[PDB]
């Protein structure tokens, strides 16, 4: 990097939970080591969580010996791939992280859209927060130009990827926006995005989107 | 097709359509950058020559690589009312530039912005590696890049955090000045920032030793950038 040669996810599973409504289980992709699972749980949720990991599947487990049996009766940990799973299994609500979609590139997220494609129930939902930086949420400036009949061409530039970096490591940044097109491609409809603050107060700069099969 | 804000708008107050050779200043900056040139020229996405016949009039031979036949069918009907100089130097050949493979290796391999912007993440991936099977030791792979005002701007710095460019999407609406029929024409496309493809191209195995702003127009903002690559 150009400086270094020089030198809680209780408010994010709220409004999950906000836009859910829940009969029967959820499935959560990618769930870690239960950063929103736990929060879930605690609004009364049965959940089952997939991780891919075994050695983080290793830190949930042992966070929940450390819960009360209530809690961890409703939880089943399954370990595998958020981008290609099978549990035979179908399920009313499916969820997402924005720091696990983010962590696929443009064929896997084909292929996490595919996998959650087979395991919703008829009529069941599928949700996704999604980080929003500065330049996803602000409106495109349009650039106009008369060209010779006389035309008006008007050009404006979308966000759709971008590179959060840090002071060293590169992580994906997509705007929610393009994930939203990519839903649509896919064969989901996309029927709510609604924008909210990820740590529950101040800017907004998550969004929470709604997408269900027809 | 594509229902673009403004085009609504428009529509509201008066047809919608989908909208889908001089390149006369991006050819001159691929020969600069090249200096040379002893040796054929690899053009990969060569379309109809809108580059083509520009390297043709700088004495070079070429191979160009293109998908469609109806395409090359053009290419060749503009290939026989060319003089048999410039026609004898011209190679024509239907290839994938995301995984072609030929009998030949080049000193030379060049792309226009508009085409390696048509491919996705893996199809890149494969025209980086179908490329370096293609150069000759010491070959260069010349890669021209159109570059957003987002993607010149040097990124907000707000522990360091940063936001770096690496892809947005072109939308164009146009229609005409006056305001029967008026079609208004809209379109999306791929655009890449120059140096989310440099860091490709480093991920691939290839060095890049050199990224030099240029105007497309030959005059204006510099909207492009030319990338000068070589395997180590």
């Amino acid at each position: 990097t150009p400086h270094a040669d020089v030198l809680d996810g209780t408010s994010e599973a709220r409004e999950f939970a906000t836009r859910t409504g829940v009969s029967g289980p959820v499935l959560e992709l990618a769930a870690g080591m239960g950063r929103l699972t736990f929060p879930f749980l605690d609004l009364g949720w049965e959940v089952t969580a997939l991780e891919l990991s075994t050695s983080v599947l290793a830190a949930f487990r042992k966070r929940l010996a450390e819960a009360p049996a209530d809690v961890r009766d409703r939880c089943t940990l399954v370990q595998g791939d958020m981008s290609a799973f099978a549990l035979d299994k179908r399920f009313g609500t499916v969820v997402i992280s924005s720091g696990s979609i983010n962590e696929l590139d443009e064929a896997d997220r084909r292929g996490l859209y595919a996998s959650v494609r087979e395991h919703l129930e008829p009529g069941g939902k599928f949700l996704l927060s999604l980080a929003m930086s500065e330049a996803a949420e602000s409106e495109p400036l349009e650039r106009k130009q008369e060209l010779p009949r006389r035309y008006v061409l008007h050009v404006r530039h979308l966000p759709a990827e971008e590179i959060q970096e840090i002071t060293t490591h590169r992580r994906r940044l997509l705007a929610p926006d393009q994930v939203v097109r990519e839903l649509v491609r896919s064969g989901f409809d996309v029927i709510a995005q609604t924008p909210f603050a990820s740590g529950g107060a101040g800017r907004k700069d998550m969004v929470l989107v709604e997408a269900v099969m027809p």
